[PDB]
């Protein structure tokens, strides 16, 4: 009011954005300087500014010049930027984030939260999907499939930025639900996980060992098989490497799919794990008459 942060980690981080008459337009990349930056982040009610960035995108824009470190003393010019430019980027001192650590991959792990940079851990004490809920929207992993507690990930180190979490459910980041700081009350021992519906874990089931069997992928809460149409050695060769289990060797007949959902794979033969491949979910017209793929690893007792 006039000024705003989009596109960014909080609502005290993001690419600079100036209201007009007709609409909002981002701010200019150049004559952004940190005398702007301090003015803007202290406006909108995020303290100071850590630090001033200049992004480039893959009648003219507006721009920001100030005299002082004030917000008063700041005024906004019309046209005084080539419009298709770099644009001005900033990191207040309120600006929070979050990550997950340690989950065998993305959408998945120990969640950690940033507070005056500082990455820290939240409490499993009154942890349920309710708060695993407002995590996994704000990070872009679909909706909460576990809330679960401490010990099933790694424990993290560091500070403890939550010791209780009370979200209701419609919150749009973590730090907005109502909970209590780090009292010395929770330990490194009850860091809190999640397992969101985005996430893609992998094992081998059926056969004499874990890397031997049905091909099984744990995809939006369920677990799932994989279609035979395209599996190839190039799909193969990701599965038992992404597991340690060596090379692939074979890939037997497979039985009708039993499982709740059925997974399509596309890889080139380079990639660390299968999620990194073109895929496709449910998708009646790639699977049909398939059936659910197998495969036969080197490292396995069976061969
Ligand atoms: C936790 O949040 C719920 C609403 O989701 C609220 O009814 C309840 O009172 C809160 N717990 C505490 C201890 O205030």
């Amino acid at each position: 009011l006039p000024v705003r942060l989009t596109n960014g980690s909080s609502s005290c981080s993001g690419t600079v954005e100036v209201r007009l008459e007709a609409s909002w337009e981002p701010a200019c990349g150049a004559l952004w300087d940190s005398r702007a930056a301090e003015a803007v982040c202290r406006a909108l009610g995020c303290g100071g500014a850590e630090a001033a960035s200049q992004l480039a995108p893959p009648a003219g824009a507006p721009a920001l010049l100030c005299s002082g470190a004030e917000w008063r003393l700041c005024e906004v010019v019309e046209h005084a930027c080539r419009s298709d430019g770099r644009r001005a980027r900033v990191t207040c001192a309120e600006n929070r984030a979050l990550r997950l650590v340690d989950g065998g991959g993305a959408c998945a792990g120990r969640v950690e939260m940033l507070e005056h940079g500082e990455w820290g851990s939240v409490c499993d004490d009154t942890w349920d999907l309710e708060d695993a809920h407002v995590v996994c929207r704000q990070l872009g992993c679909g909706w909460a499939v576990q809330a679960l507690p401490g010990l099933h990930f790694t424990p993290g180190r560091g500070p403890i930025h939550r010791d209780q979490v009370n979200c209701s459910g419609a919150e749009a980041y973590l730090w907005d639900c109502p909970g209590l700081p780090g009292q010395h009350y929770c330990g490194h021992k009850e860091d809190a996980g999640v397992v969101c519906s985005e996430h893609q874990s992998w094992r081998l089931t059926g056969g004499a060992d874990r890397c031997e069997g049905q091909v099984e992928v744990h995809f939006r809460g369920v677990w799932n098989t994989v279609c035979d149409s395209e599996w190839y050695p190039s799909e193969a060769k990701v599965l038992c490497q992404s597991l340690g289990c060596g090379t692939a060797v074979e890939r037997p007949k497979g039985l009708p799919h039993s499982l709740s959902g059925r997974m399509y794979y596309s890889c080139n033969g380079e990639e660390l794990t299968l999620s990194n491949c073109s895929w496709r979910f449910n998708n009646s017209n790639l699977c049909s008459q398939s059936l659910a793929a197998r495969v036969l690893c080197s490292a396995s007792r069976g061969h």
